[PDB]
């Protein structure tokens, strides 16, 4: 179930080592490429002219074994940021040599340590190696939760351990990582191998690593407790951490000697398996979502574009949404039509944007459970979908449903509606121009008519995700602005991220709109109180909608409709990441803009520092009218 | 084995039709999306306001069935290039409607006919559809080998069939295709469905379709002969054509009614299977090559770059090459050392570019079968490979082999060589700068010393491939010249192409070079007599090398070393395709250029029309010294 490997810093025979490791159930082996103690000179004679082979032959394993089962390790003596000029220069040449040999073997990953603050020259050498030739080899940066200096035993007489609560000081290992990856300019080849300590730090220190590219989680043998049976286990603190790490789907590495000598070394791995099996299973949401983790997709525009058959199919495969629509209409029928006017009053319903007709069906079910008479129209502009409607209408529905093949803004209605039902909402509610469409369809609603939905609101929340930022970055395309990708929203299942503040309402719309000279342009200022140090990369967008009264749909995490999976969150990126100290307020500004042809959003951060205004004049992103 | 489908222009029940087709062993079904006879008006009333559904519902099949098993067909009444303005306008609207519905269903392919010369407005509408939205749906252009007018029965009294040999006139259906795809600007979505006739045309007419994107081969039932048993078969003419088509791996479509009424419809398909099984099986070359058909790869530069382990591995997995090297050295030892000086004379061999040491081994085998004494050096600049050499040398070889870790141009030799052995040849021979390296290593050769190889030559041949041209086109990258991809050679297994003329020698090099002030710059004019109409897209490059005397290696098709698969051909593209009439000479000019840092090629076509000079000053492509 769980993908696990073994860290060793001693390999006397490479073939024999693997065999043992593989027999214990490990998937891969982290090991040195040159002997850890084999220190090499590159400048001063005569040690530079040392004869003989420098390491093992590549022939000792097959090409496939190198490619899948081995993870390289930088030798410990290599210190590129040494104060001594000689050791620096030597460590440079040695680092390149080891990294080059790693690429020669075609290793999938290679471990480098972050065990101090200044890793500038380390970063400069690695970056150079990345920009030499072509390779897909990952680089896992070995970085501890807690720095070695901060978890040392208080046993030095004239140098006691810091007994002071230093909020910023306990987050230092993240700052080590942050600076390194910034210098390297957010390379997608550079990821984190997070080393877990005996004493876990405060909760904030761990939350720091949310939204970071964690590929490995190194577990020492020392941190394992022993149970009554006499086999390795972990604390309830560590258990909760491993449970969190299993959601990220990281690869767990075991390092250190067998402290549980009486038992096998498989026991450690068997415990991780034990934890893997013993987790809360994936719900309908996470079942379906499994696959689209942090996958950027362009927001659908069913007005500008005509949706495909299989796009409508996946909409229809959400029974919770339509049951809510069914219930919404059901109640509205009872309110508008009394019991004494059951078979006198026929309500005029108008599904605006009928698609392949899930609402038409729902409206039929709603009328039957209510036991009230209805007259249905099914307005749909997409002519490909209208083919589906008419075939259904001929076979199943009949003359009760009148299929109209038109835009709702254009259509001249032969009758006014008591209810209009729509499904024109995207992940940011109004991103499919539901306001404009329903405004244009408003004239053929009765003066006392109802709209379903009657209201919808969009929400925003600041997020830190070095993953998603790096994902957007990689959406640069030929023949357009170099930074166009940052000035456009994405539909994405947000997974590896950190929500820095609680969602707040952005834009609200009410139908039918009764405000004279109806304007759908907006400008919203939001202030998000941050309680942690972090780096803002964008703003996650959600929405809520009121169908009728107490009938609602929502993708806002705290009020999320259970089971529903018809809308993933939306992501508004920013060009440049913005550092945010604990106590500081993130201030974002959002505009909804329009002309006769297009609608778009612009946005800007104004605190703690200013960003550029994103998507001015909809240059990078527009929504078609 | 063979991928086959069924063409129908009559589908009364879509579900039942598939069942029958699937039971007969067909993989997919070509069918209409709207009823062939269902002609629709879009302008004039009242026919434009025709009620009811326009076609079948998408719900009759599953999404997956549409995506894999159905191929769309444009209705026959749709004529976008009609002389009548009304029929034109109507056919435009209808064409878009059908194409849009095809995309709605998510069909993998869609058939459009090329049954006349002028298909300009057809091309204009299709191109518009391609540039509307995003889809991966292919478009198969139905084009006959022989035009309907040219295969009609000579049964009209006052209009007899052309009994004249019109060389250009019999190639007209290709010109139909050529013009169409040119208008559409070589879209990768547009391919050919070649319709085979009863009487096959002349051989030249068929050769015209070499290097064209043929995805389907439509076979009417009428063209099938009947055997003594009373089941469908094909002529020896058609058999050879199908054998050629099986190499291209096209999908065979069966069209028309069952003329063999007594037998099943599976019999037709079973015959294609019968042919599929009964072909000459793939040799060692085609066995290994299967996968890299028309796959563009960048030429290796083992001087500038350090080759990976698995790059050396695949070199070593060619036993024919080294057996030739073994035999080459074997003979040279016997010539240089007589029988009476068997154990007096030790020959000094020097493998220049030893890699992981296949030649060192071969030199050992060659000396043993010859029974002569040798002293080996193993010069290698790549330090990663030197690790392999030294481990081998320690374990196996010993002090007979002296591993040197240096550039051969730099290395100060402590002894002069009787033989130097090298493996510095690429697909265009001198594209790895074997001339420069061996010139720089020439000083430590004895005055009577031998070089293996002693000579090598590069060859060029003009090719027509609309596939490969379109492949290169798609190698456009951000942040460089828009046409850089055309000014650089590619290593590629040439498959779907047409060789327009016989290869001719381009550049030759002899080692040891004894010409004062050795210049490796060159300028070569070649004239290629073409005997067919075609469109030049590039120049395939090959090479021959003389190891010693009668010991040679070659990838030139006519003199190709049997079994060897260590070099695929190289491809020099051109920016713009060049039309070439039968009888015309293709004149190409090739330069080998250099400065102190780089070596590169430039090239230009000078007849029948001039091209631009490609890669001036090595702007787009250089080979590193
Ligand atoms: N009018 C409507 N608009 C909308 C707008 C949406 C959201 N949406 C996109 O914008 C979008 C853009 C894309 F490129 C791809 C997919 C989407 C979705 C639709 C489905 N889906 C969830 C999902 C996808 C995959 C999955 F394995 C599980 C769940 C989204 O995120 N759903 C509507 C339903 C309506 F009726
Ligand atoms: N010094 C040498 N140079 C050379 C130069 C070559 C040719 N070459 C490339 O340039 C090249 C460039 C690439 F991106 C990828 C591959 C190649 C090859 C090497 C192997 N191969 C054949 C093949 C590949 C794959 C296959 F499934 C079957 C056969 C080529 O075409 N082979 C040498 C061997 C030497 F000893
Ligand atoms: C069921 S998803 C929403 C549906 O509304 C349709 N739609 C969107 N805008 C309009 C409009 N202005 N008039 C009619 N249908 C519309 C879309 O084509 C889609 O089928
Ligand atoms: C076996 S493929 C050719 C080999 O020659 C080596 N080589 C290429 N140019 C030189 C050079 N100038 N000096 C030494 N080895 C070389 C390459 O590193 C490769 O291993």
């Amino acid at each position: 179930r769980v993908s696990s490997g073994r860290d060793l810093n001693c390999v006397p025979e490479i073939a024999d080592t693997l065999g043992a490791v593989a027999k214990q159930g490990f998937d891969f082996l982290c090991m040195p490429v040159f002997h850890p103690r084999f220190k090499r000179e590159f400048i001063q004679e005569p040690a530079k002219n040392r004869p003989g082979p420098q390491t093992r032959s590549d022939l000792l394993l097959s090409g496939r074994d190198w490619n899948t089962l081995i993870v390289g390790k930088l030798s410990p003596w290599i210190r590129p940021d040494s104060k001594v000029e000689k050791i620096r220069r030597n460590s440079e040449a040695a680092m390149l040599q080891e990294l080059n040999f790693g690429a020669y073997l075609g290793l999938p990953a290679f471990l480098l340590p972050l065990n101090q603050e200044d890793n500038t020259n380390l970063a400069r050498v690695l970056t150079n190696h990345i920009h030499t030739g072509h390779h897909s080899s990952m680089f896992w940066m070995r970085v501890p939760l807690v720095a070695p200096e901060d978890l040392r035993d208080d046993i030095i007489e004239n140098a006691p351990t810091t007994h002071t609560e230093e909020y910023s000081g306990e987050e230092k290992t993240w700052m080590w990582w942050h600076n390194f990856r910034t210098l390297c300019d957010y390379s997608k080849r550079i990821a984190v191998a997070l080393e877990i300590g005996a004493d876990l730090p405060s909760n904030h220190v761990i939350d720091r690593w949310l939204g970071e590219p964690i590929k490995a989680a190194i577990l020492p043998t020392s941190i394992f407790l022993t149970n009554k049976k006499g086999f390795p286990v972990l604390s309830k603190m560590h258990q909760r951490l491993i449970f969190r790490l299993l959601k990220l789907e990281v690869q767990f590495i075991i390092t250190g000697t067998n402290h549980h000598s009486e038992k096998e070394f498989c026991s450690y791995l068997q415990y991780l398996e034990y934890l893997s099996q013993n987790r809360p299973p994936p719900n309908a949401y996470e079942l379906f979502a499994k696959g689209y983790e942090d996958y950027l997709q362009s927001p659908l525009q069913p007005l500008m574009d005509n949706l495909e058959s299989q796009t409508y199919e996946v909409f229809e495969k959400d029974p919770i949404k339509y049951s809510q629509y069914q219930q919404a209409i059901y109640k509205c029928l009872l309110d508008r039509v009394p019991e004494e006017e059951k078979d006198t009053n026929v309500q005029v319903l108008m599904v605006l944007g009928a698609g392949r007709g899930p609402l038409v069906n729902a409206s039929l079910r709603a009328a039957k459970q209510a036991d009230r008479r209805i007259k249905l129209y099914a307005v749909e502009k997409n002519p490909n979908a209208v083919v589906t409607l008419e075939n259904w209408q001929f076979e199943e529905w009949g003359s009760q449903v009148t299929v109209v093949s038109s835009d709702m803004r254009e259509w001249v209605a032969p009758e006014k509606a008591d209810i209009i039902v729509s499904e024109l909402l995207g992940s940011f509610a109004d991103n499919e121009l539901s306001p404009e469409c329903l405004d244009g369809a408003q004239h053929f609603l009765k003066d006392d008519g109802v709209s379903i939905p009657g209201e919808y609101t969009s929400f925003l929340a600041p997020i830190s995700s070095s993953k998603l930022y790096n994902e957007v970055r990689a959406c640069r395309e030929k023949d357009r602005d170099p930074e166009a990708q940052f000035e456009m929203p994405y539909v994405v299942r947000l997974h590896n991220f950190h929500q820095l503040s609680a969602p707040q309402p952005c834009f609200t719309f009410s139908h039918p709109n009764r405000d004279p000279m109806i304007d759908n342009n907006r400008y919203c200022t939001l202030e998000f109180p941050v309680e942690v140090n972090t780096v803002l990369h964008g703003f996650a967008g959600y929405f809520e909608t009121v169908l009728y009264q107490d009938i609602t749909l929502s993708i806002r995490p705290e009020t999320h409709s259970p089971g529903m999976f018809s809308w993933f969150p939306i992501l508004f990126p920013i060009k440049q990441p913005i550092t945010v100290r604990e106590g500081q307020t993130i201030c974002v500004r959002f505009w909804r803009c329009s002309n006769s042809k297009k609608v778009w959003y612009e946005w800007a951060v104004t605190a703690p520092v200013c960003s550029a205004i994103h998507n001015p004049t909809g240059r990078s992103y527009t929504i078609g009218l």
